[PDB]
């Protein structure tokens, strides 16, 4: 730590899961739109319809970034709002939302960081094959070059694409996320365009503007096994390989992990000069963190021969998820070391916990303990020299958590969904404390 | 200095010296209202019934914390006022009080940290005995355990009992405090029972919720001599006893001070199991550092053969205290030697002068001065590897110094008790680039 | 970087390039209010009479300060405006005007550092022959005396005279600068004088309180060559003592450089006590750099045998001047062991390009750029041991930049003219960050 040396503290959401006015403002559907419909998809049958309504309490929530006191807020532009049939017209009253949002920020000092794929595919292009078509990383290039071309003159901090393994594995194989389809070879067309598109989109941003910086999100789950056989370490390297190695190898390597394609047995649609594209210099990784899996051998599993173990007797979130930070300090010099990222921000990390409103107020322990102790982590990394530049907690609000609906909150601040009211947990006391006195 | 270290700077003040409305709200009579009307016990003939009328101010008072940018507030709670007979029925108003304090700080980003005794015990329970009366120390625990139970959902961070030399031994041995008793066997009990208080405080908090941090407050006044002889030597070996090992030992070692417990030739009523409740673990300690004492022997002082000396061709504070940062640095690396404590916040540090209103402004240079010194002298300490975590200014403002009245004033903000003005002094300024510069 | 350490942010402005009300408020006229009206000094014919009209519009100013959050205010007072007379009645509409700037100020928790003299002497002292005439010195030592008796309760950091360089030798030598006079001698006559009156001053605003910290600032402009011959590198030394040593030296080290004495061939109208007056030791030197120069051997050339070179093939701002951060480095290196001041306080540095009004917005990348390497520069010398105690951004706002006039923009914040709106560049949302995020 010497003189000069910058942190930047942020908090962070996504447009799907916050915004609302899904049918108002010029806003086309989005394959979560359409996902959400289908019985059994979500929890509650609950959907993004309202959400947070922060399309019109936007000001309320920034006037509340700006009291916990971050420099950064991390969000996300709905392409579905601004361009409804996901290639063609600007619809301007989209855009004019995210001005008066960017510009609001800038007001109170608060840098937007904005990301451009954060799960909201247009279902226009959707109908078309979404992301198992290879076009569809040509339309998401020409989308994120039209919003640099409007936002880049305030924005200077982009990031392309969120989490390519949901949108790839969890949206084309495992069908539990939009637009749920169930099938290997579309997850890894899906990747290979999920990937395509960051690289596409990062060399079309850069030509707006020099000064831009570009990086991409990419959520790792780190991997362990309890047993010590053979098999059970090679069940804890498959899944590394595809959870971790999947999307990391072709950002920062120009290759798929030969031992997962292997095992998949089928073919990656790459074309002439797509790795180079994939793997073009990045200013920053996103890096998201929540969670270890621990895992076991399964010679019946699909598509890779390995099984999640619930271990017995560790500390869950309210999601089952195990609570383990030592992993997250490890994780970050693993990273560091591996795939050697100019420098890192934590994009995403935070839990949900069941909370509870007692006199108008929301006491969450649990929660104030993960932050406490990731962010202790996070900075013993640090202090072992992994470049990581800046946090930012997922999340501001409570929101739509995807399948989980709203049931699962993980807000620093509280939404009353009934009447929109928004009240600061402790965990917000918490992280503003931590944002003034480091 | 790393990453992730944190600091926190607070002012502090206390309940009596600053609240006023002594006999509104339903306020019960604490030892200092009695006190206070005996003809000669405080200068001036002052008293708190009106002191800086912060029981109606708080609002402009949390307003001017929030300028200065503190990240927190050290204040205490009026026993008297929430609980007017000691033990038995909360009084609602008085408790409404300490939620619109806490919710004020809260919604204006100050955390507050509460003291639990500041030295105004209830009247009712002095008519029983107070701190002579051993079930004294229990009538503190369930007081304190209430006030958990109703604030701790916000106030995480809590002290016991403030400065037991003051309650004990200026207030049962040399009547110079209230209750006005001049008696050694009284003093020793008092200092026995004060320290049970705060043990079996502790305790009932940490049953509240395993989160809730806890301390104490202890002032050391550091001894030393100007003359050679081995009696000059042994009578700062006394009056460090006196003053600091009679409540240092028993806290961090479970043990009073040998040589002083002989000096004394009387029994301390120590039941068994007190000695381990009182030396509970702590999250800190709580110092507060003002000055060091000269002594030199005197066989016929009493209780311990030694007599203060005025130091010639010293500096000099309004009360007449000497100014000496280096013993200040030299104080926390003792106390960090000696005891280990986990943390050390300085919850009191501060100077009075002769301040003049001058075109509706206070400049007060030999405040700025002794400020500067002092904030550099602990960080001193700090990096030799003290675990100093935070700083709170005595006073916010000016205020009731207790037998001293209203003429000795340590405010960084002044008060004109005629029309109750506050009035920022240079300290202030000062003190508000400290915190954001540093 | 160790716990204590202190670092300051601030923006600077001048008394004359901000202003404006010239002819209001009692204010006298400056040799600046006389050169302007002079056909062909200052480009498009442009003056002082308006400018930013800060004396009117000094609230607004003072809240963009808050809004970047800077903690320090560098302003000049204009001499003429509070005593038009130059020496004799103070005008009490003037000095309200200061005490209405300084008390905003510190009701924003922002510190006001004054400039005695920027360049504006009273046009009544000039017909008395300004600078050249001896007693200039002693009229600005009284004048400075009254300042510290009016505000120095409340300003502790004072600086006597800015750039005697440009107010010496573009003044009265080159011409190119008020008084615009153009001879040798009476531009060593001022130089010594102003000096003096530094000296002079330093002494007089010790005399009014012990506490106050007195300084003053200097512009540096290293010097290289492109050449190798010996006569080139005799250049570098000319250049370095014409610009440098003529006025560091007398300050640190009570004589002027002999060899540019003996270059010039006159005398220095050195009396008893004035070396001894003009080396009283100072609190900080406060430093202003921009630029490296780049000269060669010419000996035609007057009144040293050396030019100017515009280097081929280097990064220039709107000025024409070279952008080089490793210089700033560099020089913070030398100073710290050339003269060895306590500490140093960067009182201007930034940069000048031409700037666009594009839908209500001003992006400045090569601004922002400028900034971030001399950031990074100056705390490049700060971690080998460089006492720099703050930085201060030359400027808040655009304004009047002497013979340049209104064309040549400097600030962070854009100024209209023609409505006199403020916009934030994109340079005040960078600098606004590194303050924050330090």
């Amino acid at each position: 730590k010497k003189w000069g040396d910058m942190f930047t503290w942020g908090v962070s959401t996504s447009s799907y899961q916050i915004e609302g006015a899904a049918n108002q403002g010029g806003r086309g559907p989005s394959i979560w739109d359409t996902f959400s419909k289908i019985p059994g998809a979500v929890a509650n049958g609950d959907n993004g319809d309202v959400a947070c309504d922060h399309y019109h309490r936007y000001n309320e929530d920034l006037d509340l970034m700006k009291w916990l006191g971050v420099g950064a807020y991390h969000f996300s532009i709905a392409w579905p709002r601004v361009i409804p049939s996901g290639y063609g017209a600007l619809n301007k009253e989209g855009m004019d939302f995210y001005d008066r949002l960017i510009d609001g920020a800038l007001e109170r000092g608060i840098t937007p960081w904005p990301t451009l794929y954060h799960w909201d595919l247009p279902q226009s292009l959707q109908d078309k094959g979404g992301w198992n078509n290879r076009d569809c990383a040509y339309w998401f290039a020409e989308y994120s070059q039209k919003m640099a071309e409007a936002f880049s003159d305030r924005l200077k901090n982009w990031i392309t694409i969120n989490e390519p393994f949901c949108s790839a594995w969890l949206g084309h194989l495992y069908g539990v996320m939009a637009p749920g389809i169930k099938d290997l070879k579309t997850g890894i067309n899906a990747s290979h365009h999920l990937l395509l598109g960051h690289g596409l989109a990062t060399k079309a941003i850069r030509e707006v503007s020099s000064e831009l910086k570009v990086g991409i999100t990419l959520n790792f789950t780190p991997a362990i096994t309890l047993g010590e056989s053979s098999e059970d370490k090679l069940a804890v390297e498959l899944a590394d390989g595809f959870d971790n190695r999947w999307f990391g190898d072709p950002v920062f390597k120009a290759k798929y992990p030969e031992d997962i394609v292997k095992a998949f047995g089928k073919e990656v649609p790459i074309h002439p000069g797509d790795m180079e594209i994939i793997s073009t210099p990045l200013d920053y990784l996103g890096l998201n963190y929540y969670f270890r899996q621990t895992v076991e051998y399964d010679a019946t599993a699909k598509p890779l021969p390995y099984k999640q173990v619930t271990a017995p007797n560790v500390e869950r979130t309210g999601m089952g998820w195990e609570v383990h930070a030592q992993s997250f300090t490890e994780l970050l010099e693993r990273v560091s070391k591996e795939y050697k990222p100019k420098e890192i921000f934590i994009t995403e990390n935070g839990s949900a916990w069941d909370d509870e409103v007692v006199d108008g107020k929301v006491d969450d322990p649990n929660r104030v303990s993960y932050l406490e102790r990731h962010l202790d982590a996070m900075f013993a990394a640090k202090n072992k020299g992994v470049p990581i530049s800046g946090y930012f907690a997922w999340s501001l609000i409570d929101n739509f958590e995807w399948a989980y609906g709203y049931a699962k909150r993980f807000g620093i601040i509280y939404v009353d969904y009934q009447t929109q009211k928004r009240i600061p947990k402790s965990s917000a006391y918490y992280y503003q404390k931590r944002i003034k006195e480091s």
